[PDB]
């Protein structure tokens, strides 16, 4: 009867609360996708358990095994019912996994150290002293490596070879290395991390152009779920409601701090 909710540890998302360490089982979270489960299970009528997916991955499938990993891989492999995460709707995901119609719009931007020379992906392409990377293993990445526009295939002609590894294995980790790298480190991700981080102590961080693309989030359920339709029809009402507009602006900005 409970269902398990697989999500992955990101900001503002899904974050340990002050004293977890002194709490047990959903309580041990907060964070927009938290609350945003809270409202579908209430939709919807279940009771759920929230589960960090054990390799802290988003999902991408090894060419050479074939298996997915991350939380998509826990919705194919059927060890997840349902994920709500930041997980970007994609072509190749939905194929295997289905998703509810985007609880969140946004695309891949551009984070620098506050006073880096650089304002888009041209500044980046036709330079070296600055290097840039990605987060490993997700839609970003796989971005870079899909395109067919010349400016990001010049992009990841560099990251694909870059020495040292310009791939995080998670995003805090690319945000501490923008933040450490004096302004020589940029870090291509999705417009809602890179907002959010803008609004955090020490304030040293900003989003810099447009996006790169125009996509969305879902929540995603196995292909052929019973959940499926009822988790979408929630999102909707959620959507129409102004509760996930609710949900960004408490988690985003009046916990500003900039
Ligand atoms: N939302 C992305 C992860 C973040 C990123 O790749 O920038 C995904 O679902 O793979
Ligand atoms: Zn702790």
């Amino acid at each position: 009867r409970t269902i398990v909710v697989t999500t992955i540890l990101e900001s503002p998302y899904v974050m340990y609360k002050k004293n977890h360490e002194q709490l047990e089982g959903n309580e041990r979270y907060e964070g927009y996708c938290v609350d945003l489960a809270y409202e579908i299970a209430k939709h919807v009528r279940i009771k759920y358990k929230l589960s960090i997916v054990g390799d802290g991955k988003y999902g991408a499938r090894d060419p050479e095994t074939k298996i997915w990993n991350g939380m998509v891989g826990e919705l194919v492999y059927g060890r997840a019912d349902i994920a709500v995460a930041p997980l970007t709707i994609t072509l190749v995901r939905e194929e295997v996994i289905d998703f509810s119609k985007p609880f969140m719009s946004l695309g891949i931007s551009i984070m620098i150290k506050k006073g880096t020379p650089i304002e888009s992906a041209e500044d980046l392409a036709k330079q070296t002293e600055i290097a840039y990377g990605t987060l490993d293993s997700g839609s970003t990445k796989e971005f870079f490596r899909r395109s067919k526009i010349a400016v990001y295939e010049k992009m990841w002609s560099y990251m694909k070879s870059a020495e040292p590894s310009v791939f995080t294995k998670t995003t805090a980790d690319g945000v501490a290395r923008v933040r450490k790298s004096k302004g020589k480190f940029a870090f291509l991700l999705e417009s809602t991390m890179n907002e959010y981080i803008e609004q955090r102590k020490p304030c040293d961080t900003m989003k810099v152009g447009g996006n790169l693309d125009s996509k969305g989030y879902g929540v995603a359920t196995p292909k052929g779920s019973a959940l499926g339709t009822p988790v979408n029809l929630a999102v909707l009402k959620l959507s129409e409601q102004g509760i996930l507009d609710k949900l960004k602006n408490k988690w985003w900005y009046d916990k500003g701090e900039c």
